[PDB]
């Protein structure tokens, strides 16, 4: 019944050996069910990623593409999929809604498979405001798309209310945004197309409570940051 | 006598466990007098700052802001101090007097306090126009600014004549500065913010000129890269 | 006879400590040959390379440059040395010819040494464009430049379908690029222009593989990554 589950994981900084080190660990890593692995990276490491990782179940991303022609510049390196709308770019580099919809849109057109983040604030979630918000920011993305785009979208659902504060959602806090956002899907573009969607919980999270993450209803996956302990969230979405 | 010292130190580079350490560091430190310890990161980092850093005497500060919704998103994260027009956003990035004191003046009115950052490059201090350079940096955020303003205003001089040609200016070159500022914050702003003002040292810091550049008269603490060396930085302003 | 070789390597990331590590062995290492050694990195590391570095055949090096309108700020903080024109910027940062010449011309009339980097892609070598491309992008580069200004400029061939592929280029291939550049400025801007012209491989290359590059007749050094192996890639240019 669920698709096919994602472990995706972010580069956030240090050496190229620490990350050498992380693909000659996930190369070695033999994984028995069907999952696809994701490693989002900056510009200046797509290069030793692309020289480094082989693994049937490991796909690069982009991080980031600023222009018409860094997506081009993507595909023309093999790179095929990316993570968009973050709450770092969503916070402090002025991507509203429309701005992060617009790049989905681009994204798919060029052909790539599309890691698309939405979350609420603190703020927002202590006003109650989880629903509105989280749908907002899918409908401004759905306004874009076409129906047959959505088999290169992935939601992630980032829990921006919980970053910083060292406690990840709990599993029903979790279940019930994923839950939120499928039911949107569903109504609003297709029963078809809820069912094949994957939702990622884009919170941090260690094995242990990935794997009860994962027992809910509506999480297909994770969308964590890169460290040897990425091996232990790809085995709990098994 | 001085104001409260403040000594802040900037993230330059390296890996989220090397950033991790740096704060178990910091937070198991003993600091017996008052002293206001600022850790400057990038967008990045913020959040397992927020996450990992608690210590009584520590605050977080941003390093950027590059529009009005990052300077919100700054402040709704808990976010309360800000460095701007420090060296890589004036001669690498093209911040003049006036976008810099722009920033410094949004950055006060939502509720920041501002490491404001001046400092003159070797033509400006070897063709005798270190006070007129440095003067009209400060003058243009004081033009920006009423003299409320200045409780919320920390002064930090960099001077790139020697940080970008290779050169430790000594103690006596940061004091002529460091007096050459308050002179001219005393005489266009007022004798009283004057005194209370707070002047960093933002030149090259070590541990054997770290205390004797503090026991300058116009020396009120330091703004360098975070480093172990840091905990020693902070014991020289005591 | 060939000119001076040039050895120049990029920082790519890591902590402020690998990066001192190497400044403290390339400070212990006797070169005894005639050549130029370039460090260059990111801003947030010049203050500790121009600190630090000692040895007297290597200059400091920007990375890259941000608007052509801040290069003369960028000289004015201390860098003599830049890196214009490499794949990356590009790639994902819109630096179509035109804009790279344009950095060339203004870092030129600003007083820095540039080293501009051209080269073409996978699909355009297989395509077999490669001659079309790389003279069209030296090109644009020379339609800002006047002959005296030649001086001041070392081109980078950077093998850009290699890039990604683990494999470098055969002497053979390096020489066939290298040499058509120079038989390009020979004609089009002087004889004793191209003679005097450094054309440089800008694929990553180890000590061995660098010594037979530089073999060839038109290699004139090398651009490669900040590593311990920097050591035998200048020794290479013996």
């Amino acid at each position: 019944s669920k698709p096919q589950p994602i472990a995706a994981a972010n580069w956030k900084s240090g050496s190229p050996d620490s990350l050498s080190e992380l693909i000659d660990l996930f190369n070695s890593t033999s994984i028995n069910h069907d999952v696809q692995c994701v490693v989002a990276s900056t510009f200046v490491h797509l290069a030793m990623t692309k020289e480094r990782l082989s693994h049937p179940k490991f796909v690069i991303a982009a991080q980031n593409a600023g222009n018409a022609d860094a997506l081009a510049s993507l595909k023309d390196f093999g790179v095929n999929w990316i993570v968009l709308g973050h709450s770092e770019r969503r916070w402090y580099y002025g991507e509203t809604n429309e701005i992060v919809a617009d790049k989905v849109a681009a994204a798919v057109a060029s052909g790539f498979m599309v890691i698309a983040c939405i979350g609420e604030t603190l703020q927002e979630r202590e006003s109650g405001r989880t629903a509105v918000v989280v749908l907002t920011q899918i409908a401004a993305i759905a306004k874009k798309l076409k129906k047959a785009d959505w088999a290169k979208v992935v939601i992630a659902y980032e829990p921006v209310w919980a970053i910083g504060t060292g406690k990840v959602a709990t599993p029903q806090q979790a279940q019930e945004a994923h839950a939120l956002i499928r039911s949107w899907v569903s109504s609003k573009i297709g029963a078809d197309v809820a069912g094949e969607l994957r939702i990622l919980y884009g919170g941090s999270v260690n094995g242990k409570n990935a794997r009860t993450l994962y027992q809910q209803r509506d999480v297909n996956g994770f969308l964590v940051g890169l460290k040897p302990e990425f091996v232990d969230i790809i085995k709990a979405t098994q």
